[PDB]
């Protein structure tokens, strides 16, 4: 097990914020990509790592705030993150 079980966009991501595209940090971020077409109320994962080491928590899951997203780029923007269900 890789511990990335839940979010079928891709692997399981661990963002420290999870906000819309509106956000400073986001837009930021998005910027500093270079990325077009994310709109205001686009999700997106502040600061997202993919949560492969298992036993952080109940097995797989993120301290900050677990999300599923379409892209994650390197400086750990994500775009199109969903929050994932951890104990929801």
């Amino acid at each position: 097990g890789s511990g990335s079980s839940q979010c079928n966009a891709g692997p399981v991501q661990c963002c420290n914020t999870l906000t819309s595209a509106s956000n400073s940090q986001a837009a930021g971020l998005i910027q500093q990509l270079g990325l077009s077409g994310v709109g205001a109320n686009v999700p997106v994962g502040i600061n997202c790592n993919p949560i492969t080491g298992i036993g952080a928590g109940s097995g797989s899951s993120c301290n900050a705030n677990p999300a599923c997203c379409d892209n994650v780029y390197t400086n750990g923007l994500g775009v199109q993150c969903n929050p994932i269900n951890v104990n929801l």
